[PDB]
């Protein structure tokens, strides 16, 4: 089914409407005329849909009309500009780097009283190492502007300077990136001297991972303990408490972790080590067959999803009842997950006839992936237009459907059919598992591609033998999305294996991750 640009224009703005506009663009069916009003019809104007629309109608915009005149000067004529224009242009470090040194000296004097930040950057670029100049001034705003301009600067930072960094908004991404990318070794080593009193949440956690890579186990414990105390989500606290346990072996930490209300790999592992029973999994069995809702209409899903997320505690109960049918089971579970404030564990198995003939280990992996990818919503669409319950990128979906399986009249929208999603997921999971084996590694490759996974596993510092392995390696997976995805999918997998009476010990999974 196709939609003309005219029909789409009548739908509400959503990712579904964006997806269908993008299908028109990629088929060259949007004329320069149709493209005129089109911006106000796009829900999320980022990435491919933007670069495609801008092939038809470029934008030069935007320069704020107040400062238009400021952008008529160059490095050769900036001394002719008024003081306001001079200071606007000096917001750009590339602009500052382009100036000649006599003009940087002149402008540094001009701005020393009113804008000593500008002065510091001007004089820093008069040296062969601007980062060293800025660090000597302990100019923290300047430091982050220089880092954003170029990641290549690296220098030792003293105790006073590093303890000032965590107060700046840029600190969190700075610390994450240099620790997981294993860049900027002098910055990295310097961050051993950050007082745990000065950091919290994710930043404290990454500084703990940092301390472990230098085998500073007491500092690491202090960082992870501050993370456990400050993190807002129970899942993240549990990850931090697990590290506290692994490092200092306090049995109260493991007891606290085994009694967590969050189901995650860390609380599951702690339950297993202490002979605690498996957590209770909800049982959803609606007797009603169906209602009026079309589970194959992507526009209906965008609409009802927005109602569910904005619904007060009251309106959730009305929706819960409406969607308490077998045909709408994924929507029911989605509503209940909100309605019970994310306290109960739901692990549904919808459209199960399509998988009941696979072995149970394969069933569990399919279901683990689908739960994480879509929550079993058949018409799910990601911001990069991954499609259906198993969130297939269109390129891969077309390769499998057209080239490999030669399906008659295949269209990428077949990914919205549960039978197609499960079938293709099985097919792709076979390719990955045959090469990768561990369900964790499969999960990383499913989310991030087999290329990145192969490169990570080729490194001699990832998933090898060690004191704190394989846990440390799971913290150092270089893409945040994939690092998180793997932990979540692995927990789902354990749960579904258990529900299918095909249990495995998560300790066996961890042992199989270490190659020799
Ligand atoms: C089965 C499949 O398509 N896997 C792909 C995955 C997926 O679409 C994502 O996990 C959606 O949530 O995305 C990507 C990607 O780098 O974009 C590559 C994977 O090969």
């Amino acid at each position: 089914m196709q939609y003309s640009i005219e029909k789409l224009k009548k739908e509400e703005n959503s990712l579904a409407k964006d997806y269908y506009i993008y299908r028109l663009l990629e088929k060259n069916k949007i004329s320069k005329k149709d493209a005129q009003d089109l911006n106000s019809h796009i829900f999320r104007y980022i990435g491919k849909i933007k670069s495609e629309l801008e092939k038809i109608i470029p934008l030069k915009p935007y320069i704020n009309p107040k400062y238009a005149k400021c952008y008529t000067y160059t490095a050769n004529t900036i001394l002719d500009a008024n003081l306001t224009c001079q200071s606007v242009r000096l917001n750009s470090l590339v602009f500052i780097a382009s100036l000649n040194s006599k003009d940087r000296t002149t402008l540094a004097q001009t701005f020393k009283n009113q804008r000593p930040d500008l002065t510091n950057l001007l004089l820093a670029f008069n040296t062969s190492d601007p980062m060293s100049y800025i660090v000597q001034k302990e100019d923290i705003n300047g430091f982050f502007k220089l880092y954003n301009y170029s990641k290549k600067y690296d220098l030792d930072l003293n105790t006073s300077l590093v303890n000032k960094l965590p107060n700046h908004i840029g600190f969190k991404d700075f610390a994450q990136n240099i620790i997981i990318k294993k860049e900027n070794p002098k910055f990295r080593h310097s961050m051993l001297e950050i007082n745990p009193e000065n950091v919290s949440e994710d930043s404290a956690f990454y500084l703990g991972v940092n301390a472990l890579t230098y085998d500073k186990t007491e500092l690491a414990y202090d960082f992870f303990k501050k993370a456990a105390q400050s993190f807002k989500s129970q899942s993240n606290k549990d990850n931090a408490i697990f590290w506290m346990w692994l490092i200092k072996n306090n049995e109260e930490d493991l007891k606290t972790l085994s009694q967590s209300s969050s189901l995650n790999i860390y609380s599951l592992y702690a339950k297993e080590l202490t002979n605690t029973p498996f957590p209770k999994i909800e049982s959803l069995n609606p007797s009603k067959k169906k209602n009026n809702f079309n589970m194959q209409d992507p526009f209906a899903w965008q609409k009802i999803n927005k109602q569910i997320r904005d619904a007060n505690a009251s309106q959730l109960d009305v929706l819960a009842k409406e969607f308490d049918t077998q045909e709408t089971l994924p929507i029911y579970a989605y509503i209940l997950e909100r309605k019970n404030n994310f306290k109960k564990h739901y692990f549904i198995m919808p459209y199960y006839d399509n998988i009941k003939d696979y072995n149970k280990t394969r069933q569990a992996l399919i279901l683990a992936i689908a739960r994480q990818e879509s929550r079993f919503i058949p018409t799910a669409i990601s911001v990069s237009y991954a499609l259906g319950m198993m969130q297939f990128m269109p390129f891969l979906a077309n390769h499998i459907g057209e080239k490999e399986l030669k399906i008659p009249n295949f269209d990428q929208d077949f990914m919205f059919k549960p039978e197609i999603a499960y079938y293709f997921g099985n097919y792709h999971l076979n390719y990955l598992e045959s090469r990768l084996k561990s369900p964790l590694f499969v999960a990383y490759a499913y989310n991030g591609g087999i290329g990145f996974t192969n490169r990570m596993l080729a490194r001699n510092d990832m998933f090898k033998t060690g004191k704190f392995e394989p846990f440390l390696s799971m913290e150092l997976v270089p893409y945040q999305e994939s690092r998180i995805y793997g932990k979540k999918v692995l927990a789902n997998y354990i749960v579904y294996r258990h529900l299918l009476n095909d249990s495995i010990k998560i300790s066996d999974i961890f042992e199989n991750l270490i190659q020799n």
